[PDB]
């Protein structure tokens, strides 16, 4: 329960915080990992990372803690982060650790006196309690469902299938032979790994690709050049190996009625949540129009085109359109794509004059901003457009 | 995004608001129902009501709106109310209505000038947006699940079974013949009714009594003397009739692992969420100890004793104890109960020395406060005790 | 020439700016590209981008403009950005455009009144003049050198060589047959492209890979999956095609004497500036120790190993060590690498006990922070470590 | 990172500083040279000096340090001084020395109390860091270039040529037989000398007179009556002697395209940077008009007229005009000059109606202000006029 002065003391120190931007963050993470190295088992330590997740975390604490009074407007961003933390199994003790390093860094870098450090300790504390409370609800929801569980659960890789030159799907089934939790199409799983070559345990989020069946899950991974986890899954993981999973979480999912037209836009592996959504619509006999717009680099790298076809065939009103950005000669001779180049919806055969249509988007940031702006230029309201990033959360 | 002055203007008017307590509330509801009578189809209009739900709603708006800065601490209460609103299908337009009547009442009763009314309009608005945002997430979650739906759905009563002289269970199956949403044991359904004798549509919350099966639901209702909906369900509703349901919601549910000992305490019809919890544990082969402590007035009114027996028999470590507060002569000659009188856990054979045991409670307020205080007097931590009221939310 | 009040007016609006973080930025870029679409020919419009460059630009303007009094400490960051702008040919007119959109966005989003907007206009103006002045000096330096030029110059691709499965080098020679500017090993070129499939003109920075020779340049590009410019250069560009270049710029370069031991650390294509540095040392007969530590994923993707060998052979004191993170069976049978796994300098044969040794680093952010922290853990002072990012600038 | 009070404390002491003008400066230099005599090896100690360089240095520290907030506007003057310091090899330790003597003088002269001295120490420090940072970049740039070096390098005088009765050129080649750095026409060299008759080491700046060739440099010195270094170079220095040089620096240079008309104005030895510019244009085949306007006292003292002729002959559009201020009888009989008297451009045959023409000027201050004002009176914009002083920097 903060008061005006504490709140003004924190906001008064914000201008001092933004001009030290990167230095500050580095000092904070260098102090964290030195005294609390065990956190290296939760943060990404791959030499291939770019440092965005770290930067976003710290900036959010600074921006959220200083405007804790206006928390109301921050709740949608808090929900998105809380869902993600749940996959990384963030706990209340870790908030204490991050709090000690934040205040110690502020002191070490500025020596602001006790009043300032106390204020920041109170504002951070309130913010940390907001996340701890919501994350406790989600952990509880996940363990209460049928087939749900607390923490990490062991799952055997029961099938490894190459769906293209870059994507391979992995079927997973609990080692305990029991039921697995249900989820909302568009959500993801937390995959914890630490084969013997890993110097640290790595955790990655992979979307669920089909309708829930209470038996197992199916994820599809793209092999990223130099990527630690995707290359291990593609070159070393084998059917028979066991990995640990954290229940399904995520604030991006499809919620429509039977008469709600839906459009699923995606580029490359960003089609994984869309597959779960398409499978769900097909198995439900969705009666309204369903569109599947996808862009792949070429036919070599394009995955799941056969599954998408059989699923749309089962729907009453379904339309699919694929764009190959750089079709090979063989691709042109097979004609397995509709248009070449970027996804130009504006040139499709017929627009979506249905105000009730809902659009889901998932690809790289430039792709989603280019494709979401085409939609509003066509008249689509922003509240009907939904999207998800496979990296830190962005906005357009 | 409020500022210090607006916030101080609202808090400065709070002392003026608490001394007008009941008058104020009456003027607000009298103005609401006069200009917006359609809300009579959502609020309880039964002549048997006591007016607590109205009183709590208004007091919460006054207390929450004036301490909107400290919203963080209010989130657990906001979640409980948001889950309940979801059954009543509260919408954003209705928040506008409640806001117009709140400010109009303040003006009509005090003529505070525009500054005060503007402040209250801004604080209320922020509070209304918090509920609208969380309730929009829940509506989305409910429509995204398999078998889930938006709004109201028609369900046929496929079975009416008398389980005691006061309780009758009703099995319900979608009229559309499709799958129904899953839920977390301990949650409830929103039952919308308006047979031809009702002057208004009434909405009641009934707990789900068994493990989810994706096909239908089973609720158990106690006939309350003079109660509008329970007497219609007991004396007029018939197998074949159709009622409307709103997806399962609720913040009170069981979330345990397989090795988490659980204790289910209940009095009378308060055993309904416990049945869903016991059925869930039994079907999961729960290995840790499971206790079923129940209190009924007598054998005539005691329901589900046979089901509870067969379910516990299927568990490895199960212990049941029943207390009849006023056993009849016939009850004593049948010996279908363990102890007579109030639920005195302190005299049971063996306490719960397991610090990891979780306790769920559900009965009238006096029963739950008497039984929860026995547990902490025995050493049980408060965070291991969970409970739910079948009326406005209370605290002990 | 600002005064205390203007400066305090801008800093007082900073807390309002950080809590609108992403929204604000989006509104600013959406307004820019709508009214000044021609800027799409300068910013990256690839659908493969992640939006970091945009985010960093806007955040820097907010953080720099509000602490313009402390510009002194910002000059090293200003130099790094000014060098980069020079490749994109940023001009004073464009600063006017960015200024109009910044103030219009502030007004549109907050309606702060004229005083606030005037303050921000004055602080931004001072900041824009700092960049315009330094960038004018650099443009002048580039056009004054021998073989130097203003703007863009046409260069023919005279040689296309595949150096590995992912990297291909391109030799470039002026179409005018004249001399080309010299540069400082570690610097880069600005490559402007717009073949016929591009919807917009794209500009990318590629490091110079050899010692300057006043005749032409040689860049080495890694094919990024889905990357617009690298895939065009690898799959469509041909010897004979003409691209436009902007003189060499960059604040990251090697500056050592003949007796200064040097260590060149790099991962993958990050070895491009190191090649220019190694070629320079070899042609100068560097007498002090020169180390070449490189990490590649495997032998298929490892490029320039033969060139590095012949160059080190020409040096008196040279030591090379290569780490393959995921050696293939064929790689192990050829033995063309020293160690497998991550670059663990701590396990090399002998440390760098030379306090005068200078270290240059270039790879992904995680790689450079992991490798730079190993060096200071070994005792290397931070001022002896130098590095460069192929994406926005980071810090560890 | 200064604050309002420190900044106001320094500005409040400025009126006290300007009324002590010369006394103050003398006390500061007398205290410097007493405690830090080694600085006599860097400052000019010739008995022929007039004391302007000292006066300007001290006044700049007072004026810059007190308006450190408005540093932005001072950057062009900071660059000019930083380039010059680089020839004198100024270092960070020396800034500490100048700082100790500045504050000690303030105390000794006024006894202002600690608050004032602390403020001045903080403002000076910020200013000293600005110069140290830029000078570190320049030292790095100079050592990174090909043929570049750190510090001082030995160069043998390989040729001594008398070009007139007052000017003699000296060719210099590294004693190490290696390549020498390139430079921008108009820049200068730092020549360190201390033959055996010198009581102190003297450092002078001499412009480079030809296009860079990576082999050696050629400077042309005017014998100043009583001048220490110019008389040693003219009367005692011999081919074979070795002097020390500091890499080329300077902010005054020519930066034009091939179609940029250029005008080179100069009086006497001020033609040295112009020769480097003319040689550069001639070797590049400059296609636009090139003018060479020069004024010498007479034919005896006029140097390089033959070189300028052969160079202009090699250009397509070249026009030369020479003015002898006091032609001798022999000069008039030879007709080796165009007009007699001062350089009156206004009476030339045809003006420069080309708005894109760039003008470079170099002679004494009166000559440059007289000649630059003629140009703007003719319509030439000020930003197209460039000039350099062979003494402290002035302005007209
Ligand atoms: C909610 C969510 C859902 C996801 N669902 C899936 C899914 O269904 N399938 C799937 O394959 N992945 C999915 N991802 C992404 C995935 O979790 C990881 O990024 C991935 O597995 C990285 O693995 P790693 O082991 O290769 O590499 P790391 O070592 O972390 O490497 C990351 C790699 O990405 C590369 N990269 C390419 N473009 C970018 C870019 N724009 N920014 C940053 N790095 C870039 C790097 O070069 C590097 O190889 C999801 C991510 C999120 C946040
Ligand atoms: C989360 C939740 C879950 C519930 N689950 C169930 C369930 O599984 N089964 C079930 O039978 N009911 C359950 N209820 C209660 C139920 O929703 C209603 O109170 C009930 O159906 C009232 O119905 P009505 O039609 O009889 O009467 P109304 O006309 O609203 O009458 C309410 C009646 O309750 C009587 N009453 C008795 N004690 C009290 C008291 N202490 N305070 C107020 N009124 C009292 C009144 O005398 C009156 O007859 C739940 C309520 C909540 C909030
Ligand atoms: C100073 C400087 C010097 C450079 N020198 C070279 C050089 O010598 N050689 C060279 O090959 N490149 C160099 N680069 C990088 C290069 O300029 C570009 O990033 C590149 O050409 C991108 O080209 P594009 O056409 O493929 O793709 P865009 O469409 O812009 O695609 C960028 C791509 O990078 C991928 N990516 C992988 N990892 C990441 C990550 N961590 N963050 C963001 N995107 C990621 C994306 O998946 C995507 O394919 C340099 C960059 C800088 C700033
Ligand atoms: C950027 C720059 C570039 C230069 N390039 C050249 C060049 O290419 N060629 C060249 O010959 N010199 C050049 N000079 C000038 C030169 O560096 C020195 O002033 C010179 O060598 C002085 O040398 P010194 O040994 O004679 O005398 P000092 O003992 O320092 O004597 C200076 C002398 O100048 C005389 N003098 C004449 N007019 C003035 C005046 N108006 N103000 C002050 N003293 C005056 C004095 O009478 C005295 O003899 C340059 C100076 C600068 C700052
Ligand atoms: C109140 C404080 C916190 C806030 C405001 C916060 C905010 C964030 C944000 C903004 C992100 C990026 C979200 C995105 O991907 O969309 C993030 C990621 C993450 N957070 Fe939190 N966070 C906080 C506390 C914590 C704590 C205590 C830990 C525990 C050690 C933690 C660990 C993580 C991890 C591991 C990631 C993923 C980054 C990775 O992949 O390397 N966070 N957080
Ligand atoms: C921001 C404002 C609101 C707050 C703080 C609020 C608070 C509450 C509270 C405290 C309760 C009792 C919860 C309990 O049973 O545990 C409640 C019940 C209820 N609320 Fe809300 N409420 C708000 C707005 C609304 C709106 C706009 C409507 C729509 C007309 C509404 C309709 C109801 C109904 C119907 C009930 C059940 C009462 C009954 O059964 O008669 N509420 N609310
Ligand atoms: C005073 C204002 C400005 C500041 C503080 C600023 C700052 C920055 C920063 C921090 C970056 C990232 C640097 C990194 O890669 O290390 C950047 C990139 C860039 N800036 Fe500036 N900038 C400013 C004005 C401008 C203007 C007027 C334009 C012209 C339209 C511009 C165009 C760019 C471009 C094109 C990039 C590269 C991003 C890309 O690749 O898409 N900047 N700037
Ligand atoms: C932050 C402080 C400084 C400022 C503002 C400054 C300013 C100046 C100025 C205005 C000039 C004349 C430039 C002209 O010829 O156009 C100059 C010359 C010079 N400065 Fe600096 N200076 C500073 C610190 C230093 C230091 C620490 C030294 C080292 C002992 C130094 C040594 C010199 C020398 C040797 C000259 C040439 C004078 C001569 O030929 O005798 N300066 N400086
Ligand atoms: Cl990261
Ligand atoms: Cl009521
Ligand atoms: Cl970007
Ligand atoms: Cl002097
Ligand atoms: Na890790
Ligand atoms: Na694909
Ligand atoms: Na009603
Ligand atoms: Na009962
Ligand atoms: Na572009
Ligand atoms: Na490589
Ligand atoms: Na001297
Ligand atoms: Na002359």
């Amino acid at each position: 329960m903060l008061d005006a002065q504490t709140i003004a003391t924190v906001k008064a120190t914000i201008p001092l915080l933004v001009e030290t931007g990167p230095k500050l963050t580095a000092h904070f993470y260098d102090r964290m990992f030195t005294h609390n190295p065990e956190l290296k088992e939760i943060f990404n330590m791959s030499n291939q990372r770019n440092g965005d997740q770290r930067e976003a975390l710290f900036n959010a604490i600074a921006a959220y803690a200083s405007n804790i009074e206006n928390l109301p407007a921050l709740l949608p961003a808090v929900e998105k982060i809380a869902q993600k933390h749940t996959s990384f199994q963030i706990k209340p003790e870790q908030y204490n650790i991050v709090g000690e390093h934040l205040l110690a860094t502020l002191d070490e870098m500025f020596s602001p006196g006790q009043e300032v450090l106390d204020a920041w300790g109170k504002a951070y504390g309130v913010l940390a309690n907001v996340f701890i409370n919501r994350e406790a609800e989600i952990y509880n929801e996940n363990a209460s469902k049928a087939g749900g569980w607390e923490g990490t659960r062991d799952f055997r890789i029961v099938a490894k299938t190459p769906r293209s030159a870059l994507i391979t799907s992995f079927e997973l089934e609990p080692v305990d032979g029991g039921a697995v939790a249900e989820y909302r199409p568009g959500q993801y799983l937390g995959v914890w790994l630490k084969p013997e070559g890993f110097p640290h345990q790595e955790i990655r989020q992979y979307s669920l690709t089909r309708k829930p069946d209470g038996k197992g899950y199916r994820i599809a991974v793209k092999r990223e050049e130099g990527g630690q986890v995707s290359n291990w899954l593609h070159n070393h993981a084998n059917v028979g190996d066991v990995v640990k999973l954290v229940a399904p979480a995520g604030d991006f999912f499809m919620a429509v009625a039977d008469d709600t037209p839906v459009t699923l836009i995606s580029a490359g592996v960003g089609q994984t949540p869309m597959l779960a959504m398409l499978d769900t619509l097909a198995k439900a006999g969705h009666t309204a129009q369903v569109n599947w717009f996808h862009a792949a680099e070429n036919g070599d790298v394009h995955a799941f085109a056969d599954e998408v076809k059989e699923l749309g065939q089962s729907l009453p009103r379904f339309t699919a359109h694929t764009w190959y950005r750089q079709p090979s000669e063989a691709d042109r001779a097979k004609g397995q794509f509709d248009s070449e180049g970027l996804m130009d919806l504006s040139k499709l055969e017929g627009a979506f004059s249905d105000p009730t249509m809902q659009f889901y988007l998932c690809g790289p940031v430039g792709f989603m901003q280019f494709t979401a702006k085409q939609l509003v230029d066509l008249g689509v309201k922003q509240e009907n457009i939904h999207y998800e990033c496979f990296g830190p959360h962005k906005v357009l």
